[PDB]
């Protein structure tokens, strides 16, 4: 205890902490720097050597004549495979049946054909414990990996992210890969319409609430976001009439050294950890499936000097992803009795003390900190380049989110919005959570889509 060993203890710590800060300034070289690399992705000339692909979505504004009745939607994209059907009516969306299925670990990292199985046989147990196999829905694919589209229901699997690893799917239409799995098994028949990522999903479900969405953020697992460009700026797709959803796959930002001055040692760790070491490193600074693992890293370097836990770090500490990054929330939810932060310890076989869970407390709020204000700096420099591309003064744009570090962290939120505000002079940005985003952001597209 000795409160002065307490207090020296914790001003070590700070001083390992501050590491995490990012200036205003060091903000805004990040966000120039993505609006430079976004600029870069658009263009015909450096599309192919941009880190950020800027990614032509085929989903065009704005539109006009939606299809209605029943859509099928299906969300790869996480652990979870979700299948849902929505109506789709007047254009509003409501879900009306939905479920969600673990997808096993050896669909996940072994071949494509044994993925997009395991997907073919969930959409068959839905169409079954609903009796709708046999009627053909239109299907939309909410994808949320990198894809090079051909058009709205045809595009190419850049690479896996977010762990995926699967063999036999890059390089590939991964329409086709779910045509051909689903034809494989042949119990039921769908007409894929449309494939969109789930920025892309987000962003159109907010649409019909608020007219005025026209970006879409996931931070999630993963992080991404998108945007309508004007066709005139989309260097890759013909015609410069009206606007066009652009994907920015933002999350492999710094892949070619953009944010080297920033990473530290606990992101070079998570980074040569991942199934995708050298990619994705903007993501693995903000998403949901590196956060948690980041923070894990920051306790065990405490742990090493001494400053945590009596210097012993149990055995699920030691363990890869063991603070899980739900962990990372709950204990920035804790009131200040440390009591949350005690049991998530505890049942890590830790025996923390006050001290101990305020540390932890520290370093959850430092690398969430550090997340938000990246995160901040991607999404103001797609609103800055928008505003720009635009021709008032003021823009006053709303962005649809979806994800689970944003929408259930206690703090990324409020701290996210303050540093994109402090980054968006001029513009009036309303922050819209999106409800069953993916679900009904597919079928309203494919309800366009399947004309
Ligand atoms: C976000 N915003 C604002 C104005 N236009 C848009 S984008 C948008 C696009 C679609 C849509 O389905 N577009 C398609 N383009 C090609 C096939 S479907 C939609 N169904 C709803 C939308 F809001
Ligand atoms: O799920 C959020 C994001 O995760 C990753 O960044 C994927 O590459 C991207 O497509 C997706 O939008």
């Amino acid at each position: 205890e000795n409160l002065y060993f307490q207090g020296m203890k914790k001003e070590k710590v700070e001083q390992i902490l501050a590491e995490f800060q990012l200036q205003e300034e060091d903000l805004k070289k990040v966000m120039r720097r993505m609006q430079k690399e976004m600029d870069r992705g658009l263009r015909l000339e450096t599309h192919e050597e941009a880190s950020v692909k800027m990614l032509p979505t085929y989903v065009r504004s704005t539109p006009e004549g939606s299809e209605v009745g029943d859509f099928l939607s299906l969300d790869l994209g996480g652990t979870n495979f979700r299948v849902m059907l929505v109506k789709v009516g007047e254009q509003w969306s409501v879900k009306t049946k939905h479920q969600m299925y673990s997808i096993p670990e050896d669909a996940m990292t072994g071949t494509a054909e044994m993925l997009f199985d395991y997907i073919s046989e969930c959409i068959s147990d839905f169409l079954d414990k609903h009796q709708m196999k046999h009627k053909k829905l239109p299907l939309g694919f909410t994808f949320s990996f990198p894809v090079r589209h051909e058009d709205i229901d045809k595009g190419i699997l850049l690479n896996w992210t977010k762990g995926f690893k699967a063999s036999g799917a890059e390089g590939n239409n991964v329409v086709g890969l779910l045509r051909d799995a689903i034809k494989r098994r042949g119990d039921f028949e769908m007409d894929v319409v449309a494939m969109v990522n789930d920025t892309v999903a987000t962003m159109i479900s907010c649409y019909y609430e608020d007219h005025q969405c026209e970006v879409g953020m996931i931070v999630g697992t993963g992080c991404n976001a998108c945007y309508m460009e004007e066709m005139q700026n989309v260097e890759l797709v013909e015609g410069d009439e009206g606007r066009m959803c652009v994907n920015t796959e933002w999350g492999a930002f710094g892949d070619s050294g953009e944010l080297d001055e920033f990473l530290l040692e606990y992101d070079r760790l998570v980074d040569e950890s991942s199934a995708n070491p050298g990619q994705q490193l903007y993501e693995k600074l903000i998403g949901g499936k590196y956060m948690g693992e980041l923070v894990r890293l920051v306790l065990l370097r405490l742990v090493d000097e001494n400053l945590l836990f009596h210097g012993e770090a149990s055995e699920q500490l030691r363990t890869r992803g063991a603070f899980e990054t739900r962990f990372v929330s709950q204990v920035e939810s804790d009131t200040g009795d440390r009591k949350q932060i005690y049991n998530i310890l505890s049942t890590l076989g830790l025996r923390p003390s006050t001290t101990d869970c305020d540390i932890v407390r520290r370093a959850c709020e430092s690398v969430s900190t550090r997340a938000a204000h990246m995160c901040s700096a991607g999404l103001a420099g797609v609103i800055n380049r928008m505003r720009e591309s635009r021709s008032e003064d003021v823009m006053r744009i709303t962005v649809g989110v979806d994800g689970s570090v944003y929408k259930l962290h206690p703090s990324f939120k409020e701290r996210f919005h303050a540093s994109v505000r402090r980054l968006t002079p001029s513009c009036e940005i309303t922050f819209i959570e999106s409800e069953e985003g993916s679900g009904r952001g597919a079928a309203l597209v494919s309800a366009v889509a399947c004309k």
